[PDB]
């Protein structure tokens, strides 16, 4: 029994620290004189029993008792930390029986009125101190969600930095003890040899256990081990499979030479009698067409004027996430309109007394707002969690309730509010975290700060107020060294309305018309005077009649069809015009004793089956796109197929009539190797061009999966707008992204079974419980912010030691007011039966009985569980409860791939709870459901179309060889466009998907006419494959290139000044790529493939 200090020598004039004095080792005190009874139960535990000798007085016991009485409510959550904490201080202070302090040096006064030990050291084991700190490094607080370790170690994250926190302080005396390391010649064995450890417990490997919300060990060590397929490989799976499949062929290709029915055959009796019907009474055909135009343009102007401007065109109705979105709105209100304003110092920190003297005027002038329309105020439209609550505003001015200027002491108060947001509460009891309103954590060196204002009232007067707010938000001033940025809900809508001016589209169609008319006019003398005008008017009549006919069935018309349906129907219609006309003008040279009517009947009997074939392939390709989830493409497919069939019937009825009438009112006296003819010698290079397009196809098919998915609303904001700076500020200065709410649909009363699946801060909670699972997901998923668990807070509201709030007078089931500051009312639960052991609280009627009292009063004196935090958090049923939500947030989500990953997390987490009925809601979730299936949907849709093209082409051609060649070319053109999407920065979303469908349609269009002409024309022909290839080019190829050149003129004219970035990305580059790739595959690859196929 050798000690290091004993005697309690010296006293002190005030403050009752009553400090102890040192002593030598050769000293043994008499003990057990009823101090051991007091030293056992109420201080540092019953581990000891009949301890032979101790080293502390009764005075030091009661001083140690009161010291630990102050510190134990701060640590009582995790029992292992509390126990080894008390065991530490007891083995130090009183159990100096075993020498746990050595080499005392400085005593204030040797034996005078001030004889005490100060500034002395202690040895200790590193393993022991590490296991002690590991069991205490992350601990939440009792009255709040703050880190209790942060109260006892600062921003420690270090055991030695936590040891030195214990060195010197205002309470009793600072001794600065802890010095762990003793590397060389400590002392003799058992004589001053001294290491320290007493079997330190932890959360695990111990009969005691803490919570997962507290301790990292209590969480599932089997954090989800399968982790899901990362879906990305250092080797691209599909690309590597493509490479090796081509390479095993690449070896062999060099080593193997290193060694009765006439249904569709004579269907043209129905096309004959229609044409013969078109030339007989053609005037009424033209009259009926031109009058039906008046009828439909009428319908469109008066009826179905709506143009489906709302965002309900992208989202699929009857889907999971849409039903979930409505279920959110009906119970928890709608998502608040957000108005975020950035204030930023470029190259430096923002916070200065001048900036506060500036925002002094701003925070209140925005409660005035430039005398808006009929005096609408922010206080009159704000967000109120309760009707008597004040208007909320997120800004560090609410750390000071608006009472902003404290010139002498603002830095410290702001550091206090940043680290410890409690006791920094605004007019509303809702606290504020720095990451939500600051770019960087250390506020004094933060490059920017975020002031966010939100509203609840979702109709058009709030938007008229925002229209009033912007003009003066632009007219507001700024210092020379400061920057600002801002945004509101209707900003993007107005930026879409801003650059809607595209006269370029009008002049584009102008140039297309001027060329399209100028076709084959001066071959055999001046001709073609106003015949192209008629065909263009009939083509336009097709889309107007379709638009009116489908507004008859009350069908919505998107902005997308306004650019696609004209572009598509023109591209096909003028192509049929040039085929019909040129075939007539060639019949005028062979056997001109055929009258004009027999000229056009013979032309229709030759080529109308090609039109029907192209039409069936396209319409089937468009009906496949009808079996889709979202209506933006569904309405497209209906519009498309119906506009195609209206054009396919008018250009073979009405245009046939106007052709007859035009060539009959003119006398047209007929009297008859050019440049287009000179390219017949180039075809001797058969194999080269096919290898070129084969490498073109293989290279495109390898780069095929590098296309990005999505669409960024941030791109489209026009140049020199007030939002281009805003998104760059969000990319760098905003720390929190979209909020996520976990909603549980329908449960009963707390039966203590259901709650063990949601409780986090307690011992008797499942491993698979909600808060613990979300804690282990939060380390690695898109959600980083901790969650608002009102059940843990509602149960922490009734613990007696941290209650100045829950009180009642006589067990009367009637509480005592918060404006009643008196001790006459006692705690709601017994100081002993507070049931921390298990998840303990009322289950039936008494659970609700205390729940209504919990949200009865706010939390100003007792800052825990007011009405303001969780007023709208749960739609409580009168009998038990209905639903409730638990909010959290995302890490900022800057990229579009981040948005997609955020959603796939929002779907993988909800599928982790087969026990419960829950789901996740974020405003943007309903918009990104498409991308989870868009890849395979593209593959299914296109491949289905291609195989359907194969079937229909094999039907009309009555042969599979040429039809397969058609299918191979049309497959190839899409692949090449897909890689060219990757290269041209085109994102893959619904918009570009529709345009790829019409790519497939037009690609089909080009090729069908040629491959139909590869069928024999027995009069004046050869069965020689190359010979009818030359036929297909000098007959149809010239007409095809003359329907191509105009569709190229559109691209070039569009590009010159179409400033709409979304139009310039997804429509110019798409279409330009389409016409180029498809013309090169149709004019070059197709003829070489066919001629070399037949070449034998
Ligand atoms: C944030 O905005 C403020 C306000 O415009 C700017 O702070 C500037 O910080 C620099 C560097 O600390 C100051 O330079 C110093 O100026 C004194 C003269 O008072 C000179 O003797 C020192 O040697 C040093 O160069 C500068 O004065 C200060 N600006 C003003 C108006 O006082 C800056 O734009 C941002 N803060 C940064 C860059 O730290
Ligand atoms: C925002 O919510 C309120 C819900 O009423 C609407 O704003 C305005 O609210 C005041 C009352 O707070 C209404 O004034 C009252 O109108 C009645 C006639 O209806 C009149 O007899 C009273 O003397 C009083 O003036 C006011 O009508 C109402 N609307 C407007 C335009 O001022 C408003 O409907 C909501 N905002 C939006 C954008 O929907
Ligand atoms: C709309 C979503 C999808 C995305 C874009 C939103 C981003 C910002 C605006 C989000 C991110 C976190 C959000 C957030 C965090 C916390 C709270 C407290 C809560 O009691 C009301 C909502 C409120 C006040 C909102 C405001 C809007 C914020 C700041
Ligand atoms: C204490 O310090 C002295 C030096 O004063 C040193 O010689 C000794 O080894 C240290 N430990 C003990 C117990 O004396
Ligand atoms: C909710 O309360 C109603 C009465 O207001 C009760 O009929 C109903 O059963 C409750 N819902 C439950 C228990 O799921």
């Amino acid at each position: 029994a050798t000690c290091a200090m004993y005697g309690n020598c010296g006293k002190k004039s005030v403050f009752g620290n009553e400090l102890p004095c040192p002593v030598p080792r050769s000293f043994e005190p008499p003990v057990l004189s009823d101090e051991t009874s007091k030293l056992l139960v109420e201080v540092c535990g019953e581990e000891w029993k009949e301890v032979r000798y101790a080293c502390c007085t009764k005075d030091q016991v009661v001083a140690l008792r009161d010291n630990l009485q102050k510190a134990q409510p701060l640590i009582s959550s995790c029992p292992a930390c509390l126990k080894n904490f008390n065991n530490l201080f007891c083995h130090f202070t009183c159990a100096a029986d075993q020498g746990r302090f050595v080499n005392i040096t400085k005593v204030e006064k040797s034996k005078e009125d001030k004889d005490i030990v100060a500034e002395l050291d202690v040895f200790m084991n590193s393993s022991w101190a590490s296991e002690f700190y590991d069991s205490c490094k992350n601990i939440k607080f009792s009255a709040t969600n703050g880190y209790a370790m942060d109260l006892i170690g600062g921003g420690a994250k270090n055991y030695s930095q936590f040891l030195k926190f214990l060195g010197d302080a205002k309470p009793m005396l600072g001794g600065s003890p802890f010095q762990i390391n003793y590397k060389y010649d400590l002392a003799n064995e058992e004589k001053e040899w001294q290491e320290f450890n007493d079997e330190v417990y932890a959360c695990d490997d111990a009969q005691y256990k803490c919570a997962c919300s507290d301790c990292q060990e209590s969480c599932p060590h089997l954090k989800p081990l399968k982790d899901g397929v990362c879906k990305v490989g250092p080797l691209p799976c599909f690309s590597l499979s493509v490479l090796i499949f081509y390479t095993i062929c690449a070896l062999f290709a060099f080593m193997w030479y290193y060694l009765t029915n006439f249904f569709n055959g004579k269907l043209a009796n129905l096309f004959t009698k229609v044409g013969q019907f078109s030339v007989e009474n053609p005037y009424k055909i033209l009259i009926t067409t031109v009058f039906s135009i008046f009828v439909f343009s009428f319908i469109i102007f008066q009826y179905a004027t709506l143009e489906t401007d709302p965002i309900n065109l992208w989202v699929s109705k009857n889907s999971e996430k849409f039903k979930e979105k409505e279920y959110f709105d009906d119970n928890f209100g709608p998502f608040y309109r957000t108005e975020q304003i950035f204030v930023v110092n470029e190259t430096g920190p923002v916070l200065s007394y001048e900036t506060l003297h500036w925002w002094f005027d701003v925070e209140n002038f925005i409660t005035e707002e430039l005398q808006s329309s009929e005096n609408i105020g922010y206080q009159d439209l704000c967000f109120r969690p309760t009707e008597d609550s004040t208007c909320v505003i997120e800004s560090f001015t609410q750390y000071f309730q608006g009472a902003l200027p404290n010139k002498d002491s603002w830095k410290r108060e702001l550091q206090e509010c940043g680290k410890f947001p409690v006791n920094c509460l605004p007019t509303f009891q809702q606290p504020l975290k720095t990451n939500l309103l600051f770019s960087d954590d250390d506020i004094l060196n933060a490059h920017a700060f975020v002031v966010t204002l939100l509203l609840t009232n979702h109709t058009q007067s709030a938007n008229r107020w925002e229209e009033r707010l912007e003009e003066y938000l632009l007219d507001l001033k700024v210092p020379e060294g400061l920057r600002i940025s801002f945004n509101t809900e209707i900003s993007l809508e107005k930026e879409l309305n801003n650059n809607n001016d595209i006269s370029t589209v009008a002049i584009s169609y102008l140039m297309m018309f001027l060329y399209a008319t100028w076709a084959l006019r001066r071959k055999d003398g001046k001709t073609r005077l106003l015949l192209g005008i008629s065909g263009l008017l009939i083509v336009l009549a097709s889309i107007v009649c379709a638009a009116g006919f489908l507004t008859l069935f009350g069908l919505k018309s998107t902005l997308i069809i306004a650019e696609v349906i004209p572009f598509l129907i023109l591209a096909i219609g003028i192509d049929n015009i040039f085929l019909i006309t040129h075939e007539y003008d060639r019949n005028c040279e062979q056997k001109p004793e055929y009258s004009i009517d027999q000229k056009i009947i013979s032309a229709i009997g030759r080529m109308s089956p090609s039109i029907l074939m192209s039409l069936l392939c396209q319409t089937g390709c468009f009906l496949i796109a009808a079996f889709v989830t979202m209506p933006a493409v569904h309405n497209f497919a209906i519009y498309s197929t119906v506009s195609v069939i209206f054009n396919g019937v008018l250009q073979l009825t009405a245009y046939v009539s106007i052709l007859s009438l035009y060539e009959k009112r003119s006398n047209y006296k007929q009297i008859t190797s050019f440049l287009k003819t000179f390219y017949f010698k180039m075809l001797t290079q058969k194999r080269l061009i096919i290898i070129i397009f084969s490498a073109w196809f293989f290279t495109s098919l390898v780069f095929l999966p590098e296309i990005q998915f999505g669409l960024d609303q941030t791109l489209a904001v026009p140049q020199d707008s007030y939002l281009v700076d805003y998104f760059k500020d969000v990319y760098s200065f905003l720390n929190v992204g979209p909020p996520v709410y976990m909603v549980v649909k329908n449960l009963d009363l707390t039966k203590r079974q259901n709650q063990q699946k949601i409780c986090g801060k307690f011992t008797t909670c499942e491993r698979d419980s909600l808060a613990n699972v979300l804690e282990q997901e939060r380390h690695r998923s898109t959600i980083t912010e901790p969650l608002a668990n009102w059940l843990d807070d509602y149960f922490m509201f009734l613990n007696p030691q941290n209650d100045q709030c829950c009180r009642l007078k006589k067990g009367t089931d009637e509480v005592c007011p918060p404006s009643f500051p008196s001790r006459r009312c006692e705690t709601c639960f017994q100081q002993g039966s507070w049931n921390y052991n298990m998840s303990g609280f009322p289950e039936g009627k008494d659970f609700m009985e205390y729940l209504s009292i919990w949200i009865n009063a706010p939390s100003d004196p007792c800052p825990l569980g007011g009405r303001a935090p969780y007023s709208t958090a749960l739609v409580y049923n009168e009998t038990s409860v209905s639903a409730s939500v638990f909010r959290t947030a995302h890490h900022p989500l800057r990229s579009q791939k981040d948005f997609i990953q955020a959603y796939s997390d929002g779907v993988r987490i909800s599928s982790s709870f087969p026990e419960l009925d829950m789901f996740a809601y974020s405003p943007f979730y309903i918009f990104f459901v498409q991308y989870q299936t868009l890849g395979p949907l593209t593959l299914k849709l296109i491949g289905s179309a291609i195989i359907l093209i194969f079937f229909i082409s094999s039907v009309f051609l009555q042969n599979i060889r040429s039809s397969f060649l058609l299918a191979l070319v049309v497959t190839m053109i899409i692949v090449d466009i897909g890689a060219l999407m990757a290269l041209l920065g085109i994102s893959l979303n619904a918009v570009s998907l529709v345009n790829l469908i019409i790519c497939v349609g037009l690609g089909v269009e080009f090729c069908v006419h040629i491959v139909r002409s590869f069928t024999v024309v027995p009069s004046e022909t050869k069965k020689d494959a190359n010979s009818r290839v030359l036929y297909s080019l000098n007959t149809i190829g010239e007409s095809v290139i003359k329907g191509i050149t105009l569709t190229k003129f559109i691209g070039v004219c569009v590009l010159a000044f179409a400033q709409s970035k979304i139009f310039d990305v997804f429509y110019f580059r798409m279409w330009f790529t389409l016409i180029i790739v498809a013309a090169l595959h149709a004019l070059l690859f197709l003829p070489a493939l066919l001629s070399l196929f037949g070449g034998e």
